[PDB]
């Protein structure tokens, strides 16, 4: 006896099993014409139960059929289908509490799905997931509501870590949007801070997309550790919408990880980071045209392995990284390499230190550019801004490069004496050569940012001012960086120049420089006055010479090794 | 002509093929009511095989049904059920001996599995696998043995290395067990040395989960490199037994990888690494309650990137890492937050370095808690403790933080005189103003470990006692910490201050403690101690003052920059 | 009414449908005896269609059969059968294309496949792919052509970021191949500058297997970003054939990635990089036998966390690393064990920099063998050669280990004038005792390699050569190398020493060696001069002594610390 065969689930419906005679039926597709989701069920005949639609499927007659289930479990068997007018939401819902029940893994079909309604999907990831293997993308347009995707465990301690990690949480996922407010994407914990202690630890997040979203990815409380494997969100609405931490999270954010993750193409968006004990790892991802920016209460730890910063096409003049206010947290970059494209002038600083937090950077390479123009806003033309310390090892800081390169931050200058904040001549030698009254005094509260100028006056004979410092790391880099103003000039009033010297004080080389013309505010050290230190070298002499007449003055004046 | 169909195997069996004029037979399930694994037989009518189960089966009356594969091929079709009381191991041996012909790969059905007996399965990564998709769970509390799994390859050098990573060896499998001498779960190689040299290269175990073994995870002779992702044991029986390696083996230990992986909820259980020549590496994994200790004859270089040391809760008094004895060996901790919680006293060292071994660390912070009280136990209160030499870059080493900040280890001294090892009052500068025989000779065999102490005895007028040390690397941390004993107090015989000096001594500030009044072995350094050096410091001054009367003495006059 | 079965395709096709009312058919499998691809039909009866082998089948009568599809797409379905001698390229061809509409994933199934023809691949990553779960095995022996695989996307960029990370582009492909010329493998990119510019990024390549052929791996135009996911190639033809990047690329190479890779088994094979703005990043890859040569313009940065630089057997005397020509690139290796096995003599250098190329090491051990001889090749007997710079910080550099240790790179020598390039005795403080005329004069224009020597021609009393250096990062490593060449020889004419100060000179300790009698160039420092500074060192103090009588000459005398 071959089993009955049925076009439609609407037909099996209909057809009354009082005169029927059989064990076992088969429909070809739950929607006339689909050919998707061929089922198998078997009659029960006089059981009850609760009658859902893809499982224990209730006819009109009263009697139930059983599901018998083959391999993985299909969440396009229930209801779902690829459309783009039809809502599969309910579907999707139905099929994942049923794959809740003895838990296993949830499959979506292949095409463009549309979903609309107003909850979202509750993700448990120890009890199933919706893992989708052929590039399943569902449509979020007209849906409206709080978040789509939402995970979290309601299991408190005894099975979750038993049973977490077996399979990922969700797998080809894309998802379209919409930009309006309120309505955002997929977040993980729990959305409230009442309710039991979630676990969901070592939960992966993989090939997935999300955009057109206010808040593409937030996290929630009680997600302390979570696996994004190669996600990459784009096209937020708002500020601070690709990547969201809210500042009243508890006892969450223990060794975040991003295996080859992404942001990019953020249209006035940015990703923030700001919570108390909050580490998170970077692995071979690249985010590009994104301000991360950091504000913290609290220590915050973000590092980053093989991290390319890069801004293909934009005239924007925004900051890579920066560190707003915080007490201590710490920002690492190793093996990343970062290049800047052109640009119609930056007149900004690329990455910022505040307070006293720190970046530490290695094994990295300081590019530098003709459109940089960092002095403009903050002083000194480095390649950092602010109150904070930056520490750096190994850099690389190419050499040569056409117009030449800059400084890093100016904490890392080796003479004790650069912006004039001692207030005097301290740590600054100065020689007034034949007749004296040549004039080399500090006057203070004046200067591009409020800092005091070292003016020199010299008449009938010029004014050598000299310093002396010490080297470490053997060889490295000069990178010389000096903002002079002239306020009147006759002749070539220049020959600032720099020399090498060993243990016993013997000539090893040197790099000069002259000072222009123009009245206004310039920059010395673009070129002239970098190299590589040759080997052996133990001092670095600092000379400024000034001819007879014109009157000039500097500041800023900071040597930057490696 | 429609195919027959059959409810079980057993009537498939039973039913007599002689009058039976058909091509192929369908069967639903193999076993009655389970709806599991159904399959397509062609009947064979004359030809004799070996008469498998799942494959080529065998009837009653002699003829053989040889089964027709599509797609791939699942384990559960042979005899698996998903059951509490039902043995499947011999099924599963069956399947996976049967895939190891035309190797392909082979999949667990959903639902905890129940496998008894006393043999193991061999898995050979270059033939096939026990990769599960759907959260498969066996049950190991029954089953008797050495080993559940044992990986190896039998090939040698031809076809190993041409077709071993195409596939995973074992995913998604949860494993359960019970406490007993003398069960173990997986491992890697060989057992035993003699027999042919395996080459199982780039074979990978993810998703899986094992607990409550003897041995969580074995490393044995011939198992040079495997990628773990995201696996995690807890609840081992004794020490060392969450991932173990002999010290017999042979030619093994070429660059293993971990990543994400996880050691964790250890009930007296350690990991332990004890061979020659072992390279390991470490990926954005968190490990916690657990002791990574390390003793090993020669030369083992085990690399953590982004590595979480914590223990959430626990009043154990355990240490993170530890190297027991070694002859030279390296350990690297780059940017992986470490964090302590609160305990009722820790009276230990956190990490530990003996004979010549050294631990590296870099992009790292350093935290403190008013609970540590290092210096019961191995004299100076420090991080570390033990012979052996740390060297660190770029460490965070957060100020402030309440009570403060502590010393890593003493290796790091700027002071080249600070246990009193010299055994004379050398690189300490004495000064006894106006009167003299104001007594401040050194005794030797008297301490609190048994270092020299060295002992100020004055009368009517104070005595001064100061150094000067070099700092390097410009800005740094001070993390002051001295031990201080007072035999007599008759007042506040403190003032112990720390000055920053210049290149040309010019002042720059500096920190002041005050000696308290408690008799006992105190440690002053906690606080009021701290800060981060001024831009362009060069030198260090520490001088030690005692006002006239009460006699002290100090001990581990150490300073510790960055 | 139950549909009608189909043995074979042929079958179907020869039945003629003009009297057949039925809404379907199903055919056990594609070819006669196979057993594999089972597929549903329904039929159009009066449509006209393109006529697919797979789908919308076409019959001699006209009529066409339309395939419904359940699940996955299967690239065996169409025509694709497990086999030694029959060609599969056409059906795998079709399936792709075929999958490229209405975009999916496809899959192959199990067993060795043949391919043949003379046109190759184009996977579109944006679109489908090869993924294989089931180990696919194709041979390419007969294949003759110019590329088997070529991965580009021909969407510009409005599309391609979307959706082109949402599953693996190609997975579980084992190719086979021969030795000839103008055939090689799977290329990423375009072949040709002219079109449009493709976007394809976060493209998967995971578990396959390439060999045999003349370019195992090829970049092309605009392939900026691939994520290799355990990809191992061997055997190629000719030099630089296991992963090529042509020098003419445009725009590409943003942080390509590798995650476990690996290459070893190269017959006279390389690696060659050389293009501009490049940056790589390998993670925990270990290759072995392969020489990582690197000739690029302009800045070329790759780095390599957790690599493992080997070979297991081989007499070839080939090194590591090296840059031939460049204007300024970096190479980064982090926590990678180093290891060199027995050979019979070397005579060359392991890691090779020129120019103004440098590479950064960290948190690495250099090991030593007692058959380097690196001195006969480069001058000096260190671990590298060449102009360029060396900088490393937390390098272990094993002490003892039978014959000792040698320097890394002279760069680091911490004497400002060890190969007397000071033309003069410069930085050496000589002191002829008693009588004076004892000769110790400079020449030049003499030497291994054309340095300077200085050679010392005492009479009837010693001369002692004496140079003091400062110490960084406080305790080191000392690593001696001295070239010694004694023209006469009467006696041990020895006693070269190496002491050890703090910051107010007392001694701290220090280690001897003796010059030997054998006339040719000897190199001292592999013993008896190794060390680990004691804690608080701040000077090492080099003493050169030579008796009355024998004359000798130094080169090379450099330390080299950490």
């Amino acid at each position: 006896g071959q089993p009955w065969r049925f076009s439609s689930v609407a037909k099996m419906k209909a057809f009354n099993y009082s005169c029927y005679l059989g064990s076992s039926v088969f429909l070809e597709s739950w929607h006339e014409g689909a050919g998707l989701g061929s089922g198998l069920f078997k009659v029960s005949k006089g059981t009850t139960e609760v009658g859902d639609d893809g499982s224990v499927i209730v006819a009109a007659d009263g009697t139930r059929l059983i599901r018998v289930f083959d391999g993985p479990i299909f969440a396009d068997m229930w209801g779902a289908l690829p459309s783009s007018t039809y809502n599969s939401l309910p579907a999707i819902k139905s099929a994942y509490l049923y794959a809740s029940s003895k838990l296993q893994q949830l499959f979506l079909g292949g095409g463009s799905y549309k979903v609309t309604g107003s909850s979202g999907i509750d993700i448990d990831p120890s009890l199933a997931g919706i893992s989708a293997l052929s590039r399943a993308r569902v449509d979020t347009t007209e849906f409206t509501g709080d978040y789509l995707f939402t995970i979290t465990s309601s299991y408190s301690y005894t099975p979750a870590p038993y049973y977490n990690n077996l399979s990922v949480a969700l797998e080809g996922l894309y998802v379209f949007g919409n930009k309006t407010e309120g309505r955002s994407g997929l977040l993980t914990g729990r959305r409230t801070t009442d309710g039991v202690k979630s676990y969901n630890g070592q939960t992966e997040i993989r090939n997935c997309t999300f955009d057109k979203f206010d808040y593409n990815i937030r996290m929630g409380h009680n997600s302390w550790r979570i696996v994004f494997y190669k996600v990459n969100s784009l096209n937020a609405l708002n500020a601070n919408g690709i990547l969201y931490v809210p500042s009243g999270l508890d006892d969450s954010g223990e060794i975040l990880t991003f295996y080859h993750c992404q942001f990019f193409d953020g249209a006035g968006s940015n990703i923030r980071i700001s919570c108390s004990s909050f580490a998170m790892t970077f692995v071979s991802c690249s985010f590009l045209n994104i301000t991360f920016t950091i504000d913290a209460g609290s220590s915050v730890s973000v590092t980053a392995l093989g991290c390319n910063f890069e801004n293909p096409g934009s005239q924007s003049t925004r900051r890579y990284i920066e560190i707003t206010a915080g007490h201590t947290n710490i920002f690492n970059v190793v093996g990343g390499s970062i290049v800047t494209n052109a640009n119609a002038g930056q007149t900004q600083a690329l990455i910022h230190v505040s307070a006293n937090n720190q970046i530490n950077l290695s094994n990295l390479t300081i590019p530098y550019g003709a459109h940089y123009q960092q002095e403009a806003d903050s002083g000194y033309h480095a390649f950092c801004s602010g109150q904070g310390y930056v520490s750096t090892s190994n850099c690389s800081l190419q050499l040569l490069n056409g117009a030449g390169c800059c400084p890093i931050h100016p904490s890392l200058s080796v003479f004790t004496n650069w912006n004039l904040s001692y207030a005097n001549l301290n740590a600054w030698t100065v020689d007034k050569g034949s007749a004296p009254t040549s004039v080399a005094e500090y006057l203070s509260a004046q200067g591009p940012k409020g800092e005091g100028v070292l003016h020199v006056a010299p008449t009938t004979q010029g004014v050598n001012i000299s310093q002396v410092a010490t080297v470490s790391k053997q060889a490295g880099s000069m990178s010389m960086s000096v903002m002079v103003n002239i306020i009147s000039a006759s002749s070539n009033a220049g020959q600032i120049s720099l020399a090498y010297l060993d243990a016993f004080d013997n000539n090893l080389g040197g790099v000069s420089a002259n000072l222009g013309t123009t009245t206004g505010w310039k920059v010395i050290g673009k070129n002239t006055l970098r190299g590589r230190l040759p080997v052996g070298t133990a001092k670095v002499r600092l000379n400024i010479q000034t001819v007879a007449g014109a009157d000039v003055q500097y500041t800023n004046i900071l040597c930057n090794i490696i």
